[PDB]
């Protein structure tokens, strides 16, 4: 119902993702940790990298255990794997034994000037490194505690909330609308229709999910596939008459597969969401598929209902809106052949 302790527990810089305070080891070592639904490793700085405010000092932790194994993660960082006791101060009052990759070497990972020292992957074991046998933090948390298999994110344009183990109904207006998680690797969803200011792109819905479509807190932009990206910008440029290519400095609706056969709902983002104050055009091309980043997520309260293999969307109580236009989650809509849109 209400999780006052966990409200406003996220911070960050625009374009750099959101981080939460966590503790590792015994006695607890406090670190700021990126919240990433697009990856599945819990990894922290473990050596005195010049950019870092602080780092995990294994020698100070009585509860640390070595797994005597190494991990190389390119996007790069490299680490030594182990386990230790982990807590989230402004989260549930629990302590779990989780896997931690102690980052010993990295290139273009840590950001000069940033206030975070690690990454928390909230996605599933499938995309975990080195392989799926390394249990992600959230999978460990659910198994070792009575914390429900669910988390939600209210990312605001920089602070936000990560509600672990439930939903805070103060953080959204209207109703929650759910889309199925297609496969438990990334938080994979299916987009069935795309409108630019009320007009359908008339594109094959297979193109909207070319390779995959994901909800990703680790990505800043709405990243559309090349073919969709091209057609989207074409309608975006026509609606308002280098920059469009992300080389320099009208609402958008995505229809998502519903819970029921032939039933969909739409989520609608304003310019106030895809114009990121630096302004920059926060919609870019991709070759890995559709990535619903902070652009999408900042308009909505997002429920990662892992228990029921679904993701909830509702209008965020903190989203930037004026007296003219407001962000929206609306349904139900009738959409046939939705299963076809999934790439195989
Ligand atoms: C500031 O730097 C980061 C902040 C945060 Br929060 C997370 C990361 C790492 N994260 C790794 C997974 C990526 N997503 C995918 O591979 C799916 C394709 C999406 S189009 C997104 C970036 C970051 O990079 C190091």
């Amino acid at each position: 119902g209400s999780f006052v302790e966990m409200v406003d527990n996220l911070r960050g810089k625009s374009g750099q993702g959101y981080y939460v305070e966590m503790t590792v080891g015994s006695p607890p070592q406090t670190l700021n940790i990126l919240v990433d639904t697009g990856s599945s490793n819990f990894a922290v700085g473990a050596a005195p990298h010049p950019f870092l405010h602080r780092y995990y000092q294994r020698q100070l932790s009585s509860t640390y255990r070595d797994l005597r194994k190494g991990v190389y993660v390119p996007y790069k960082w490299e680490g030594e794997l182990g386990t230790d006791l982990v807590s989230i101060p402004h989260g549930p009052n629990v302590t779990v034994r989780a896997n931690i990759a102690a980052i010993t070497e990295s290139d273009k990972f840590f950001i000069n000037g940033s206030n975070w020292e690690g990454i928390l992957g909230l996605a599933y074991a499938e995309i975990a490194r080195p392989d799926d046998s390394l249990e992600p933090f959230f999978d460990s948390l659910v198994k070792q505690t009575h914390v429900p298999n669910l988390f939600s994110l209210q990312l605001c344009g920089v602070g936000g909330s990560m509600i672990i183990g439930g939903i805070d109904h103060s953080l959204y207006t209207g109703s929650l609308w759910y889309t199925p998680i297609r496969r438990e690797w990334y938080y994979e969803v299916i987009i069935v229709r795309v409108e630019i200011n009320g007009q359908d792109l008339k594109m094959d819905c297979k193109e909207y999910n070319y390779d995959k479509s994901i909800v990703d807190s680790g990505t800043t932009n709405l990243r559309l596939p090349k073919k969709v990206f091209e057609a989207a910008v074409k309608s975006i440029k026509a609606a308002s008459s280098g920059f469009w290519l992300g080389e320099q400095l009208p609402v958008i609706s995505l229809y998502l597969m519903g819970e029921v056969t032939n039933q969909s709902f739409r989520i609608t983002i304003l310019p106030q969401q895809y114009l990121r104050p630096v302004y920059k055009f926060a919609i870019s091309q991709s070759s890995t598929g559709t990535c619903m980043g902070a652009v999408i997520m900042e308009g909505f309260y997002v429920v990662f209902d892992r228990a029921r293999k679904r993701i909830g969307f509702a209008v965020s109580a903190c989203h930037v809106h004026d007296e003219f236009r407001t962000a929206a989650v609306e349904g139900p809509f009738v959409t046939l052949d939705m299963e076809d849109c999934g790439y195989n």
